[PDB]
């Protein structure tokens, strides 16, 4: 099969192949589309045609395939999967899988990067205090005083399910939330499940609107321990305006760090159950999603107000009005502090030229425009007017259950 | 069997039981999701003709009916017959109405059933289908407090004899290739306009002739008409706070009138179906304006505000699309012409939407249309899980008559 997408745009067509490599499903069928749906042990028998298919392709990738290497490998995998019901993948295997996983990633934007993955390799930590060195060292590598790099970093597979590594954060770094009594929330109302279960953990919460929360992590399926990251590995941003000489009174700053920490990485039918994965931010994530969701900060009335806007009749646009604002003065604060951002005109370029590369070099790339497309602005940047195919290739990054929700817990 | 969709904003859920009674196809696998494609005989007429007609029975609280049986007797013994059948007008007015009612990728279907539905089954020929059109705007215009409507030509029958509007929009903007390189007018329409010019239109040559209809009757070479300029309403475009607004000589009509789409009622196929209602700002402002392969006039807008536009990052594209915006809504409301809002729209669909889900057990929904092309995120449409799925009768595309017709 031959599959062509086109550019509404540019009347640009382009085929894709790829997708006759697909996997897992998609969670559509010949009746009904779940494309805005957003969440939609292994065996040996299960195993091993999962560990081929990842090798084949690993050694097709280094010119390799069908080498002596390649087949020495396989046999070695096999009689390893045998004896043990599991196997270990090389250190250059890992770096290949880690790299493919967010190169798979449809819902990402920023995959152009995707070959500029610095990985660290963590699959000899044993305990929740080596995870957590393990993060720091990963959060002052990839903040590098505000000249973020990328990077992930591995903990052990799963053996049984019942010795998993999870970080127990959604983020490593991310703002505590707190719900008051009269219904109110102080601080991030995304992460309040989570800051309680910090606070009965042991946290002392500061109780502001910014406060860093701890690592909570759990390592050989024991139970999770608390941890501060050092204030000083955190950079923030306080958020001001270029013209507004008010917007800084709002009292608004946000991490520079995105990284996330609730997913699972699968390579070769080998499940990574923590895998703490960061980048830097495109400016809508802060400005648009974080700062404006109503269920977030929510501070558009606020700031409207501020810009004494007519907030009477929506008609006026006054929501939009301040939306811009407020996302050209998170852009205007990083760059002013040498804080790494990009902006959604120059992301969605980007993301349009690593497609079409990889539509020529690869025969594909798959991508969930609903994700794609920014929260704001969409049809002015090139991706709203590119058709897209969304399909699932390995290796990958699968969301997993919050680890409370299934933890058993030791006592 | 059951599904459930959830609102991100508000953590409501909600169970659809109704995509049980899709029927065409998505383009989706199991492996390969189309949700971002554009375009992703006898024995075949009886089930259709029989699917509609117990969903209209049931309808109207008479299921399984004498009237209901002797219904169904009388359109089997019609096709054994003729081949087709033909509905009764209480059939084609439910028929467009859940048509319009079914359509995913319409965020204004809150007003579905409050469709005017003109029967021009009994149109013959091109000067017969001008006039209903023109009555069509007419009515739908009603001096600027705009009414939903469309009109039905006869149906498709062994289709050598299709009517068909050749035009996209009844109302739409001609548009030319220049010795310059460039594009005069609307270049969405340069090849339609290529072909009115092939028939004999005398183009006038601006930036906003409104183009003549192109009329086919019972599968003839299609006729040109041109609608009355007194009944095409029009709005200048001038923003409450920049004066200089208006000097971009900018216009847009108020009618929105899709002319292109196909209609199908229990097997039955109406290729010509004009239908209208009214335009969300967005429409207009950041599509019709501002793509780079229509008007694109951000460049000169910012240019006019004055924004830094060294760097992307001033979001300047995003202030002057705003600002186009404010000044598309407050041209048509000064001008008196009905037009909603992309807030307004997206609640309404959201009320809407949870109607459906409780009184019809769902309601089918392309986020990818129904979510604003500007400032998605801050519309409660974008935090609302949507199922995507095609329910009869329904509206569908057909292909430009120009790559069809036998002449
Ligand atoms: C380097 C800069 C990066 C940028 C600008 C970026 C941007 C984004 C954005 C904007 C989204 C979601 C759309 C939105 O939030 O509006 C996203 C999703 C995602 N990205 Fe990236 N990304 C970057 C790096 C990375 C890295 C290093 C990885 C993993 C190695 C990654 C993997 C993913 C995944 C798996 C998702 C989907 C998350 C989910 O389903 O919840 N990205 N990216
Ligand atoms: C009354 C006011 C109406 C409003 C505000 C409205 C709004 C819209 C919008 C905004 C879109 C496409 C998304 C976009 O352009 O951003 C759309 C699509 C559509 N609407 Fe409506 N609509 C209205 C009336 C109607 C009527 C009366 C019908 C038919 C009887 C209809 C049928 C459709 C169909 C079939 C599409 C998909 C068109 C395509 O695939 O190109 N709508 N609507
Ligand atoms: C590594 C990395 C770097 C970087 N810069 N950004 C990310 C994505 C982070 C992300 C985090 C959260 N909590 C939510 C979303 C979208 C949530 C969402 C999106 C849409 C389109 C709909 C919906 N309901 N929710 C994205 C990862
Ligand atoms: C009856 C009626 C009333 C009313 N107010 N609006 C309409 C819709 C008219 C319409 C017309 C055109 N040419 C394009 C689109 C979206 C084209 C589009 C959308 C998306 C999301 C992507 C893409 N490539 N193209 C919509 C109909
Ligand atoms: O407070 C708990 C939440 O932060 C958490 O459940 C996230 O929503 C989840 O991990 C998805 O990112
Ligand atoms: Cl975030
Ligand atoms: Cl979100
Ligand atoms: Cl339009
Ligand atoms: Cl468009
Ligand atoms: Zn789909
Ligand atoms: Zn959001
Ligand atoms: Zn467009």
């Amino acid at each position: 099969r031959f599959l062509k997408v086109k550019n509404w745009e540019t009347d640009v067509v382009l085929t894709d192949t790829l997708h006759l490599k697909s996997t897992l499903e998609t969670g559509c069928t010949e009746h009904i589309c779940m494309g805005s749906i957003m969440l939609p042990v292994r065996t040996k028998d299960q195993l091993f045609p999962l560990a081929k298919e990842f090798l084949d392709q690993y050694y097709s990738s280094i010119k390799r395939f069908g080498s002596k290497a390649h087949m020495d490998r396989l046999e070695e995998v096999n009689k390893e999967i045998e004896s043990t019901s599991t196997y270990q993948l090389k250190d250059t295997e890992l770096i290949y899988g880690a790299k493919h996983a967010w190169r798979n990633a449809s819902r990402c934007v920023g995959r152009i990067q995707w070959s500029k993955l610095q990985v660290f390799d963590a699959r000899d930590c044993t305990t929740a205090h080596g995870m957590f060195n393990y993060i720091c060292n990963h959060v002052k590598y990839a903040t590098n005083k505000g000249n973020l790099r990328s990077a992930i970093t591995i903990f052990p597979q799963r053996t049984d399910g019942k010795h998993d590594f999870r970080v127990w954060n959604s983020q490593l770094i991310r703002y505590a939330g707190y719900k008051q009594p009269d219904g109110s929330t102080l601080g991030d109302p995304a992460n309040v499940q989570f800051t309680e279960i910090c606070i009965q953990q042991g946290w002392k919460a500061p109780r502001g609107r910014f406060d860093v929360l701890p690592l909570l992590l759990q390592a050989n399926g024991n139970d999770p321990e608390l941890f501060q990251i050092p204030p000083e590995l955190v950079l923030e941003v306080p958020i001001r305006h270029p013209k507004f000489d008010w917007f800084k009174d709002l009292g608004l700053k946000w991490y520079g760090l995105p990284a996330v920490s609730n997913m699972l990485l699968e390579i070769g039918g080998l499940e990574f159950s923590a895998c703490p994965f960061s980048g830097w931010y495109m400016g809508t994530e802060i400005g648009v999603r974080d700062y404006c969701d109503n269920h977030r900060y929510n501070i558009l009335e606020e700031v409207a107000k501020k810009m004494d806007l007519d907030m009477r009749k929506t008609s006026s646009l006054w929501k939009d009005q301040a939306l811009v604002e407020i996302n050209i003065a998170v852009l205007y604060s990083f760059q002013s502090d040498k804080v790494t951002i990009v902006d959604h005109h120059s992301a969605t370029e980007s993301f349009i030229k690593h497609m079409e590369n990889e539509y020529r070099c690869r025969g594909g790339c798959p991508a969930d425009w609903v994700w794609i497309v920014p929260p704001m602005s969409g049809s002015i940047t090139p991706v709203f007017h590119q058709e897209m195919l969304n399909y699932r290739l390995t290796p990958s990054f699968e969301y997993q259950p919050d680890p409370w929700n299934t933890h058993v817990w030791k006592g």
